[PDB]
């Protein structure tokens, strides 16, 4: 029972869902048994840099390293703040609304550079 398209985490997993089709092993269908094994993560920085970690080392299977490595990266390279960790978010069934929150902040982040914008942030600087 369900026709159309409707939902409010929808620009967001469309999102993801664009960037990590790249990849066959890599699916955005959920925000839950999505991101448990880590990949999804490493598969939207590769994208952008595929320097940082090479996806074709790494493997579908550890979960736990998949993780800490994704957030690390992005929270070392990009500059963001962990708000999850490889070890809370690793479960049958996360918390979905835990989750959302910080893969929002790769579509923000990437999105500040050179892109389409509509009434957005200046960009600030210091330094």
């Amino acid at each position: 029972g369900s026709s159309g398209s409707s939902g409010a985490k929808d620009a967001l997993l469309l999102w993801c869902q664009m960037k990590t089709a790249g990849y066959p092993n890599v699916n955005v269908h959920n925000f839950t048994t999505s991101w448990r094994d880590g990949l999804a993560f490493n598969a939207i920085v590769h994208k952008h840099r595929p320097d940082l970690l090479d996806f074709e080392s790494l493997k579908k299977c550890n979960a736990h390293y998949n993780l800490q490595n994704a957030f690390n990266l992005a929270e070392k390279e990009l500059g963001l703040t962990k708000l999850l960790d490889p070890e809370d978010v690793n479960v049958d069934q996360p918390d979905e609304k835990s989750i959302i929150t910080y893969v929002a902040t790769y579509y923000h982040y990437f999105s500040k550079m050179k892109a389409l914008a509509v009434e957005g942030k200046s960009g600030p600087s210091s330094g």
